[PDB]
């Protein structure tokens, strides 16, 4: 079963969030893994460079290529 829009993830399978967008973006070509996670140790609030692709807290949000991403977690932060 592929990534859908909604699913709970490990973005490098450490750090906790869900997929709220899964498509193609105007900053780097291919298939992109917008997560909003839990807590704000993420690069962004949805948006890069004014394009918005979702909308969360500032630093709650990550772009990553969708296999860097795992459904369970996987093994310097205290």
């Amino acid at each position: 079963d592929d990534f859908r829009v909604g699913e709970r993830v490990w973005v490098n399978g450490n750090k906790p969030g869900f997929i709220q967008f899964l498509g193609e973006t105007q900053f780097a070509p291919g298939q992109w893994a917008g997560i909003v996670l839990d807590e704000p140790i993420g690069k962004n609030d949805g948006s890069v460079a004014g394009v918005r692709y979702f909308q969360c807290e500032p630093l709650k949000g990550i772009f990553t290529r969708p296999s860097k991403l795992t459904r369970k977690v996987q093994a310097t932060t205290p």
